[PDB]
């Protein structure tokens, strides 16, 4: 079962790569397609590969699958949020990065009109993305990913005004105030993470005996 | 630990209802009185106990806890959302509905302009509340508390247009459009359920080996 949760894991992978090479070549793609990558008697268990994989893309990638045909099952590709970004460079196999930049968008959003940059690493640390080589010679992976952030206008990094030793917080740049709002976001993420999740309090906890 | 879990989530449902005392009398209180009401080497657990108790208050009864004075730290209470309706009835000890209310309210707003009275029953037979009496000689009571719900004009109920035979739904009432909207509904469920929980896809379910 743990083994093969984890082969059902690996299938969901190389779906969500198949749908990749597709995003990249801006190829339209069936539902057909999809199916047929998937091999064997794995096909039957196509429904939960999919919207398994369908998630990742929207939550790891920022990537929306969109059908366009619900007929012949014919799907599109679009950056989540509308945003005009999606980090890539040419047909270098790097990591596409608008979920990372919504996920950093987010963050700011909850915390008001601004963060401090210590609580943008806290929450980024969190994520395997970045596979612990926060020591590397060139720099922390996850501080020069939101330099990307900076120079795209996504955000802006200025000093906290007064702090003395300076201190430095994160704000949205004015590109992310074009492209979406504070509003928009923090639905998103509730949309892409499967609806509110309401632990209800068990009874012993508001009911006397 | 299960038993000191279990001790202190009793701790949680006395200060619950020594708040809904509270409620009721329409009193303010401050933080030293309800400090003061937990006993002995569990007020060393008194800021868990406090939050723990204030999200049952929203979730459950549908009851806000304000701070209105942040230095002497006085409370008040008001209904969430800001309803005009508790489902009390003089000092009889019936619980405060305003908070089943809004979980119903959320239900429909999910599904669209209405949902089908059978996604209610099953959405609302999850709910510890109901203590398995759906057997009720006088009915099933929570398909009689949403009569209340109907009758007080928060939701109206309908034979669905052309069902044959005849199917029933529920929307919203007159009443819930006045006082609240969608947005502000489903905005309130995340922010009492502890913001949206993302559960982050494992590694090997997004990378190849």
């Amino acid at each position: 079962s743990m083994e093969f949760q984890a082969a059902l894991s690996r299938k969901v992978a190389e779906l969500v790569h198949f749908l990749l090479l597709k995003y990249r070549a801006r190829e339209p793609v069936t539902k057909a397609e999809m199916l047929g990558s998937v091999v064997g008697n794995w096909q039957y268990f196509f429904p939960v590969i999919f919207s398994k994989a369908s998630s990742s893309l929207q939550l790891v990638f920022g990537i929306e699958l969109m059908e366009v045909d619900p007929i012949g099952h014919l799907y599109i590709f679009a950056t989540c949020l509308g945003l005009s970004y999606d980090g890539l460079l040419g047909d270098n196999q790097i990591m596409p990065k608008a979920g990372l930049l919504i996920i950093v968008l987010a963050i700011i959003a909850r915390e008001g009109d601004c963060a401090p940059e210590e609580k943008i690493w806290e929450e980024l640390s969190v994520l395997e993305v970045f596979e612990g080589r926060e020591d590397s010679i060139l720099g922390d992976p996850k501080k020069l990913l939101t330099q990307h952030f900076v120079q795209e206008n996504y955000l802006e990094y200025r000093q906290v005004p007064g702090s003395d030793p300076a201190c430095y917080e994160f704000l949205w740049g004015p590109r992310a105030l074009v492209e979406t709002s504070y509003v928009k976001v923090l639905h998103h993420m509730v949309k892409i993470s499967g609806g509110p999740h309401i632990s209800y309090p068990p009874l012993h906890e508001w009911v006397l005996r």
